[PDB]
């Protein structure tokens, strides 16, 4: 299983690796899949690259 | 935050309902973000549509 | 330019034909880009495959 | 609904913000969906990261 | 590395199995990365879910 | 046809130039589609943005 998470940029390296760890675990439990097969890729977006209603985020 | 999770087809609706929730909870936790802003998208793949080494899954 | 649009399933082919045309025009228009270079691909998601707060839509 | 737009880098911040506004509106009309539920995320690609026929763009 | 290939629907399982192997090897080849680390996922699109120039494919 | 390739950063431009050309050709053959219609986009991921076992890559 492969997860691509899209988030707003600005966060520390501290949280984003925890995210990888926390999300990978949730996939493994939910789908009874071995953790070693779970992939997480994070993509960050700049202020001018994210919209919520036609307006910037 | 937006999570697109790619999984092999074969799971029950029950399992996939758990996946969305557990992953959503993990994301809210990891990024101290309000849960109500978290979105999850599941995409299922048939075995003949997924490869691991050039070989099917 | 390539647009991947993620929507809940349930619309008619007509609405999706309108979506492709109207979104394509806006991209060509917004980026002063040739319309003929614009690609749009729609991905529909079943009700049990989309989350908003860890819960279904 | 969630729209992912993949574009070549080099354009100004002014053009990319208009895109979010205009693409969002197009989605809202085409699918008779409330505008505030529409999300847009822009991804730019360096010239050496985009192909049209096996050749760079 | 993860490859997501977006194609028009209508092709045989034979062609898509050929696609996965040939594309995986090309990636493993280009980047001197283990073939066994290569993942490929295919997503097919119906006539009414793909646009070029705002018109259906 | 569109290929989205997700790779870890650190490789040279010549390798990625090879990748786009080489991968584009593989898709064209496999699906007997004109090469000039094949498009490829590469997305690179930093050390802290990729997970494989819940641990960084």
């Amino acid at each position: 299983p492969i997860a691509q998470i899209h988030i707003l940029e600005g966060r520390s390296d501290e949280q984003k690796e925890t995210l990888i760890r926390e999300v990978s675990e949730a996939i493994s439990r939910s789908l009874d899949a071995p953790l070693t097969s779970v992939r997480v890729i994070i993509t960050e977006y700049a202020k001018g690259h994210a919209g919520i209603g036609g307006e910037l985020a």
